[PDB]
This record gives structure tokens, sequence and C-alpha cells, in this order.
């Protein structure tokens, strides 16, 4: 069903606001999407060109990446995401960032890394074992399935997690600077790597990187110094999902609660703030989703209000915001402190034009899950087409082509 | 009467295009509209910050202020017309393009000279002349008011001449750069000085800035030359009104005919594009209209398709473009080339938004000769308020203030 909605053009939604060294001219961002219309190699497509592309067109729109792979050992999907780490990988990002650009828009790659989640078999194609933080699996089929094909998770070494500051997200974050993205945002969220290291369920280790609240931060905060060196931190950013049980996080149901991690973590951030070197913007997922799953309010256990109270900088939130729709109360009371931007993911797939609908109330196009994750155009860039000119099966037979 | 206009959403004038170093996301300019609301002493004023600020909000719109005095021998009007030659005058317009910039705009500022039409009286009160090429008037009227005061029009030296592009224009160059502006715009249209330079009527000199076609040209060029060293070429832009005949210049009665003039100035304009220092812009009045003045078809004498066919870069054109509204055909025709922009100055007197109006088809409010050039805000910063609201008396007597 669309959903109605009533115009935010008048609204904080569309107050300028200055993000690290940029000035966006809405407060409606499109947050991180992983769709796999890359190339097999991982290298952006032809389709991905045109699906940011079409998301820039009002002036001065933050765009997030989907979740992009920092390096091989990063990777895990058996679909297509796209890559970081190459001269390739970074020239045919370019071509998108220059489209987004030439909108007068900005746009931020997320780096992802899968760890204990990475599919087994896939891992083992490249020579390479599932890693994380401690030996663990998101369930006993995950386990079933690594042993399966002998290749079991494994706790990376003490040198290895050194390796990912020095190595994989340092060549990452230049790469994406030679791609000529304005932001590398840091996924801390939904259960991957990060998340891995942050919380006590996936991290049991015993060097520097484990054992305490401050240990299981440390990778997450070396990444933020050490990046912070390199791209500045007015390029940085970093999203985390407290509430989140995604890929089979305790949350509030672990040893530690997530408002002890989580404000351990946005408090080090803004101590690095009062010291000049404040990232551009924490994205926090609202309790109201966990991944890609609606929680109800009685399961929702906690919110996001500490996150307004101990940092003092940028704020992107997302999470169903078109629950109260027609009116935004949510979302208006949310970004009133004039510093918060707002994300819309579900709805930016299947409305190219969203923040000029939600300028002026048209009716959102319902978004459709079935084609979320499929391989191929159709339900990818035919939202941007009139319907009576997408010949279906034509669109279903479009696979990602490289770049021109 | 309110003009009905369609919507321009869907035409070039929503398309990107590079000027100089910047990215416009519409076509649509407000071309230097002078009104008045300086400060006594020429600083820029809270009216205009306002005023600039409100014609900004679509992101990514040129905005060229009204034209502004170089230096004090560039002055010479009663009214109260902004400058450009102190710190104060800078730290000022900085305030304003500050503003500009916050909404994702850009903004140029014109250079004017008066010269021969400097205000004689105006003129005596600093101990100066009125100056030009040659010591000519615009009418016997405008000999008799110099001569009555004993401050008759004189010609400038050539120590003066090389004064101008040495000590005057530089320093409003490197004054508009601390004032953070993106353009600076050699006005040498209207009969002003540049153009009392360029054409006989006006010119009758015999050192090296007279005499010929291109001794008469030489000191625009000069100041390019020079100008485009200090700031940049992509920092310069330049408006001409070859047809119009507005404070007396001949134009195509003149002894040498306009396209003569403007085709070579254009043309060594290009010649030095094709050198790698082609300036951001030519802006060109179409023959519509002169000055302030509309001109019948039957009293056109010529039009501009000899800019379209010289340059190759940037054109800005003006000049009651709304004629055929509500289709616009011309205007439609004339960006067609993918290089051209379009300017409204009247209309974007009475309507802040324009630039959202043409967007979407919503009819144009009337201006308001009346109010054009009247000392005070009603009129001015009115048109963005609510007609319920406009305390009429109270805007009669809200004259220009110091910002902040
Ligand atoms: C198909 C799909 C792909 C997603 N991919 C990512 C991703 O790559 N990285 C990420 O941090 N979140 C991802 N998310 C979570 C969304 O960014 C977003 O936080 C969530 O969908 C709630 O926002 P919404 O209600 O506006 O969709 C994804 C969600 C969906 C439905
Ligand atoms: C009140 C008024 C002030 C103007 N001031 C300037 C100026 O300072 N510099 C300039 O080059 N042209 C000036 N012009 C000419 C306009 O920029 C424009 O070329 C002309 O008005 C035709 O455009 P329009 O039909 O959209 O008004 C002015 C015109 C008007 C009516
Ligand atoms: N990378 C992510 O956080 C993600 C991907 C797909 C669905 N939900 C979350
Ligand atoms: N400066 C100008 O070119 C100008 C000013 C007022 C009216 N018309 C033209
Ligand atoms: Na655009
Ligand atoms: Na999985
Ligand atoms: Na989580
Ligand atoms: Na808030
Ligand atoms: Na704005
Ligand atoms: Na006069
Ligand atoms: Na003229
Ligand atoms: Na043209």
């Amino acid at each position: 069903s669309s959903v109605k909605i009533s115009p935010l053009k008048d609204s904080e939604a569309f107050q300028s606001i200055k993000v690290g060294n940029n000035t966006l001219q809405t407060k409606i961002v499109y947050p991180p999407t992983t769709r796999f219309r890359a190339l097999e190699d991982h290298t952006p497509s032809d389709l991905q060109l045109q699906y940011y592309g079409d998301r820039s067109t009002f002036p001065g729109t933050l765009l997030i990446t989907e979740a992009t792979f920092v390096s091989p050992q990063a990777s895990g999907y058996e679909g297509a995401a796209p890559g970081i780490w190459t001269d390739k990988h970074a020239k045919a990002w370019k071509v998108i960032t220059d489209k987004v650009h030439a909108n007068g828009s900005f746009v931020s790659t997320q780096l992802i890394f899968l760890g204990r989640v990475a599919d087994p078999a896939v891992m083992k194609t490249r020579g390479l074992n599932p890693v994380s933080a401690s030996a663990t699996y998101e369930s006993d089929a995950a386990k079933e399935a690594a042993e399966a094909v002998g290749n079991p998770v494994r706790a990376l070494t003490t040198q290895e997690v050194k390796d990912l500051v020095y190595e994989a997200y340092t060549n990452a974050a230049q790469k994406a600077m030679d791609a000529g993205f304005d932001y590398i945002e840091l996924h801390a969220a939904h259960g991957y790597l990060l998340d891995q290291f942050l919380q006590p369920c996936t991290n049991q280790r015993t060097d520097e990187y484990g054992g305490s609240i401050e240990n299981r931060a440390r990778l997450i905060l070396e990444l933020i110094d050490h990046l912070s060196t390199i791209v500045g931190a007015d390029k940085i950013g970093i999203r985390i999902s407290p509430w989140a049980t995604f890929q089979n996080m305790k949350a509030h149901k672990d040893t530690v609660h997530p408002l002890t991690t989580f404000s351990y973590l946005v408090h080090e951030l803004q101590q690095r703030a009062d010291k000049g070197q404040g990232i551009a913007y924490i994205s926090v997922v609202e309790p109201r989703v966990s991944g890609n799953v609606d929680v109800s309010e009685e399961d929702q256990a906690g919110d996001n209000e500490f996150v307004s109270k101990i940092w003092k900088g940028v704020i992107l939130k997302a999470g169903n915001y078109s629950y109260d729709a027609p009116e935004f109360k949510t979302l208006k009371e949310d970004i009133a402190d004039k510093r918060t931007l707002v994300g819309f993911s579900r709805y930016f797939t299947s409305n190219p034009n969203l923040v000029w609908k939600l300028r002026d109330g048209i009716d959102l196009v319902p978004y459709d899950r079935n084609t979320f994750y499929s391989d191929n155009n159709y339900g990818y860039n035919t939202f941007s087409m009139d319907s009576e000119e997408v010949d279906k099966e034509l669109e279903i037979k479009r696979v990602p082509s490289a770049i021109e």
C-alpha cells in the first residue's frame, strides 16, 4: 500500500546542516542498503551507477553506500556485493561518486567485514577461514555448515587484529579516497565483525582486544584514531545498532547490557571530539528495527536517547520512520535538536526521488521485499522507469555489467 | 498581473552545469539588480543579507550581486549602492556570501565603475571629477549639471587607466576574494565605464586605449588578463549589452557597429579559452531589453547569435524571458545547447523563490517598479513575507542598518 504522507518542506528536514566538511541541504538520508547488484569480482556495476545517481537528485542529499568489503578476508556473501580494496574497485566507484557530486550531493561508503557469519564455502574458495574476535558461531546450523566443509571459524591472532588497522582498513580508506568518497563509515552494527568485537557474547579474547568493556572497544577506537590520521576525522562515520539481535547478538540478554557497551563507545568518541578530533557522524539504528527485521514495541528493550545525551555532534537515525505517517511526529521530534539526520532505507528502494516525495507530501510507492536481494535489474532500477515501459522479462535477465 | 507559467522541472533548466570551478543545479540565474538598500558608506546592510539569502534556497543557484563600486572614483549615485573597496565592505559581504553558501548556492559580484554618468555633485563631495575614456556627456542636461557645479567630466590620463588595472580593480578583486565571492563580473554593459571605453561614441582617445577597435578593447582585455592572474580565469565573468542604447550609447547607430565591437571582444576571449585561460562565463543582455527599458521587436537592430557562434563556453542570457510564457519557447531554445544560463531580474525582485516557482509552474507575483530604487524595506524584503503580516508603514520607515 502507498504510504500517505504530509509535506516536510517547511520542517527541519529541509534546513541545512554541516556534516564534517560538507553542508547537506536536506536531513533525509539514504542509509546503507545491501542489494547484491555488484559485479562478480565485486567491482561496482552499471546498474549501481544509475541506482545511486537516481537517488542524488535533490541537491545536497547524503547517500551512504551499501556495505562494501574492505578486503578479501572481509567478504563471505554468495550474492555479489561490492568491494573497495583494488584500484579497479576504486576507479569504478569513482564514476559513481562523480555522478552524485555532479548533482551537488554527497556520498559515504560503508566499510564492512563479515567475520563469523561469512559463508564457509565462499571463504574456502579464497583459501581463507571465516574469522572473528573469538571462534563462535551464529547458530548450530552455522557451525554445522562450516565444519562440514572443513572450514571452521577461527579467532584472529593479535597480529592479525593489528593487520586489520594497518593494512585492511588502511588500504580500504586509501581506496575510498581514490574513489572520491566524502566519508567512510565503519560498520559496527548488526552482528558483523566490529560488533562481534564490541560485545561479550562474541568476544572472549584474552589479549588486549578482549576481556573487558574497554578491551572489547579497543579495535574500534584504534580504527577511529588511525583512520582519523589518514583521511581526517571529518571524513569518518560509524554505525551501531545497540538493541539489535540480528545474526544472534544477545543485546540486552548479554552479560554486558548494550547501554553499557555503547555508552562507553559513544563517550570515548565525544572525548575525541572535545580534543578537536570529532568524527563526522554517529549512525544509530532505532529499536523499531533489528537488521532487516521490524521489532514490536513490546519486544523493544531500550532506546537511543543515551546517544543524544552523550554525543554532541551529528547523529543519523533510521528505522521505520514512516510508522506514524502521515504526520511524522516521531521524525519531527527526533530532528528538533537540529543536529539529527533521519534515514529511510526500504522506501528509498522503491522511491528513487524519496527526498522530493517527502518534501512535497507525495504518496510513497510500496517497496518490494521479493527483489531486495536478487541478482538482476528487475525491482532495482525499474522503479525509476514509468511502469508502462518496463519490459519485465528483459529486466529480470539484465544482470550487472561493467560501467561504460 | 500574475504571470501564468508551465513547469520547467523536466527541462534543461534543471540539469546541472559546470561554471568555472562550481556546478550549478539550475540554469535559472538572478542577474545583477541595483536596488539601493546598502548603507550610506556603501557597506552591505542587514536588508541585503536577507535579500540574497532569500533567493539562494534552491541549492546550486547562481546569484549575481547588484552593481558594486570598485572604488571611490567608481561611484556617483545619489542612492546608496554597495562597494567592495574596504575591509569593512568585504567583511559585511562575507556574511552574505556565507549565507548563500550555506544553502549550497553560489554568488558572483558585479564590479561597476560609473564613469561619465557619475553625479557631478556627488563626486564633488569626494573631491573627484566624473571621469571617462574621453570627456563626453550622456546629454546636454548632463553637461549642464556638471558645469553648473564646476565639476566637468574629464578623460582619464594614461597612467590613471593603468591605475584602474593595478590598483582599483586589483584591490576590488582582492576584497571580493576576502568576501568569499565565487566570481567577479566585469560590468562592460549599459553605457558605464567599460562600455564607454569599448565603443567609439564615448572613446576618442589618442593613446593606446583608443583610436581603433583593438585599442578601445585594450583596457577590458588587460583587466581580464590581469585579474585572471590574481583570482584565476575560472572566477571571472563579464557582462555586455551590444544592442543597448541605455545612457545614450549609439549602439547600431555608432561609427562602429556593435556586431564588430563585441564580436572582436568575444573572439579575443575565446582565444584565451583556447590557451587554457577561459573565463567562467559571458553574460549578455538580449535585445528585448536595454538597461531597464523594454525594446519593441521593431526597434531591435540585431541579436546575440554571434556570441554563441564565437564563444564555446558558458553564456548567461537575460531580458524579458517570460514574454512567451507560459510555454517559454524562447527560453527552451536558448538553453538547448546545454551551456546557456537564463536570468530573470525583474521577476526575481517580487519572487524570492523564483527558481522554485519556475520549476513547478507556480504563477509569478507581479513586480513593483515603484519600489525598485527606493531607500527602505517596503517592496524589498516584504515579498518574502505573507501579505497579511506586512506592516507597510513600519517597512517604509525601515532603512538599511548594519549587519548583526
Ligand atoms: C535490503 C536491505 C539491505 C540492507 N543493507 C544494509 C547494509 O548493507 N548495511 C547496514 O548497516 N544496514 C543495512 N540495512 C538496514 C537498513 O540500513 C535500515 O537501517 C533498516 O532497513 C531500517 O530502516 P527502514 O525502516 O527505513 O528500512 C539493510 C536493510 C534492508 C531491508
Ligand atoms: C531595478 C533594476 C536594476 C538593475 N540593476 C542592474 C545592475 O546593477 N547591473 C546590470 O548589469 N544590470 C542591471 N539591470 C538590468 C537587469 O539585470 C536585466 O538585464 C534586465 O532587467 C532584463 O531582465 P528582466 O527582463 O528579467 O528584468 C537592472 C534592471 C532593473 C529593472
Ligand atoms: N550489512 C547489514 O548491516 C545488513 C545487510 C542486510 C540486511 N540487514 C543488514
Ligand atoms: N548597473 C546597470 O547596468 C543598471 C542599473 C540600473 C538599471 N539598469 C541597469
Ligand atoms: Na541535478
Ligand atoms: Na548468513
Ligand atoms: Na547489534
Ligand atoms: Na534528536
Ligand atoms: Na537550504
Ligand atoms: Na544619471
Ligand atoms: Na550598451
Ligand atoms: Na543557446
